[PDB]
Formats: structure tokens, sequence, C-alpha cells
């Protein structure tokens, strides 16, 4: 039959939350899990505004300042249009997991999204892509737990063979330039500030990136910080897209 939800879209460019609703239908049990959360085939009933669920309240978060009052201009009502297969992940069995922790792993990806196009913008070889990612509110499910309210993270569906390239510790998983050249190129641009790592994904159609900081605040669980940054930097060995690109040989 499906479910409702209260959707979420961040735009970088105003800095602000756009709040949407869909309908879903996700599959009982998981096609696949990773190291944090499980992952569900799911299909689109549509989406909708949220002006039949009202925000009320305060404790609010996002806080009202940070949420756009208007939302006709969104990615989710072309990418998760009616009949559309995506995919839904959830947490493994958590503690750890506030609300503000999914927010903060949905503009996380969106922070990669520009890191992107702004090596798009150098013209590589390759030229790559982060999906987009939202956050859901399940709704229609009891809170269960602790009595904390259902929430997800939702992406569109990858298809072919999907791969990891980078771990988030130091890891080089396959000899492709690319995903290396890209890693290198978001920590000299950033003023080593911030790395984006765990590039992986099906060809260079990236998802669930992990950033590193210096101070290891904010960007989710998996900012594991200056260690983090030394780790990519102890195995990264320069590339033929690294060189194009004129990046330092010492990182
Ligand atoms: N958008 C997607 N489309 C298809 N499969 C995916 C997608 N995202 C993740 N997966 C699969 O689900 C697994 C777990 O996803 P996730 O926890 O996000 O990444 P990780 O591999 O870093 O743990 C991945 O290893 C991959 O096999
Ligand atoms: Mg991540
Ligand atoms: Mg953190
Ligand atoms: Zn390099």
């Amino acid at each position: 039959t499906g479910e409702m939800g209260i959707l979420w879209e961040f735009d970088p460019i105003i800095n602000k939350w756009i709040r949407l609703s869909m309908k879903l239908k996700v599959e009982r049990k998981p096609f696949a899990e990773g190291a944090l959360r499980e992952a569900y085939h799911t299909v689109s009933l549509g989406v909708g505004t949220d002006e039949n669920y009202p925000l009320g309240t305060t404790k609010l978060f996002p806080p009202i300042e940070m949420i756009s009052p208007i939302s006709k201009n969104n990615e989710a009502m072309t990418q998760l249009k009616n009949g559309t297969k995506f995919v839904l992940k959830l947490y493994k069995k958590e503690q750890q997991a506030s609300r503000e922790l999914y927010f903060e792993d949905v503009k996380m990806q969106m922070v990669c999204r520009d890191w992107g196009n702004k090596f798009n913008q150098k013209k590589p070889p390759k030229k790559i892509e982060f999906l987009m990612s939202w956050v859901v509110e399940l709704i229609d499910r009891s809170p269960s737990s602790n009595g904390q309210p259902i929430l997800c993270s939702i992406e569109p569906l990858l298809v072919g063979e999907f791969k990891k390239n980078n771990s988030n510790y130091g890891a080089v998983l396959t000899n492709r330039s690319t995903p290396q050249a890209f890693s290198h190129f978001t920590y000299e641009l950033s003023n080593k500030q911030m790395i984006v790592v765990d590039i992986q994904g099906v060809d260079d159609l990236y998802t669930d990136p992990q950033i590193h900081t210096p101070d290891g605040k904010g960007f989710g669980l998996g900012n594991l910080g200056k260690a983090g940054i030394n780790k990519f930097i102890t195995t990264h060995k320069c590339n033929a897209v690294c060189a194009l690109l004129d990046l330092d040989v010492k990182l």
C-alpha cells in the first residue's frame, strides 16, 4: 500500500532546507549493507508539498530560519517522481544517531556535489557527479525506540557494478586515477581544511562519500579528523589526473 514521509532537500547555494512530502513503498528486507547502514529497494508513489503537515513548534530542527518558505524549485519532483525506483537507507541498530545527524549526513553529500562541480570546471579527463540525497521522516511508523521518530535517508538507485575506490581510512581499493585525483584535489583546493574520501559508486557517479576536517567536527560519524587525513596522505600516489590538474606532489 505504501507510506507517507516528510521529504527534506538541502540547497547549498541559498543555505536552506526545502520541505516536501512523498508517498513511498519500501521492501521489507535490505538488498545491501555497509559499515553503518542497510539499503532497501523502494518505489515512489509520488512527490507533493508539505502543506498538509504543519511544522508548528519552536526545539525545531532544522530551525525555522534555515527553511525556505517556498519549495516550487527542487530536484525531488523530477528525480523521485511517481514510479521511480530508488534507495532508502537506515542506520543499523541506532544509539549514536540524533535527528541532527541525518540532516548533517545529507548536507555533507550536498557539499560533495559542490566539490564535484568545482572539480569538473577544471576540465578533467573524466568528469564526476555525486547523487542527490534527502532526509525522510517516516511519519506513518510508530517511534518504537526510545520514543524517537523514525528517520532515514533516500537517494537514487545506481544501476551497474558498484565499486569502492577509497575508504575513509587510507585504503586505495581500485587502480583508477579519477577517484584518487579528486580526493587530492579537494584537499589542496580547500587549503587542507577538508578532504572528500569514501569515493564509491558506479563508474564516476558516486554516493555516500565522507569528509574529514582537521578538527574532526561536523560531517557525521565518519569524520576521523587529522588522523583520517594523514591516512589518506600515507597511501596516496599521484597519477596522470593529479598531474593534469597541476596538484602539489607533497600533501
Ligand atoms: N545509491 C545506491 N544504489 C545502489 N546500491 C547502493 C547505493 N548506495 C549504496 N549501495 C549499496 O549499499 C551498500 C551500503 O551502502 P552505504 O552504507 O551507503 O555505503 P558503504 O559501502 O560505504 O557502507 C553499498 O556498499 C552498496 O553495495
Ligand atoms: Mg558518509
Ligand atoms: Mg563529526
Ligand atoms: Zn595526487
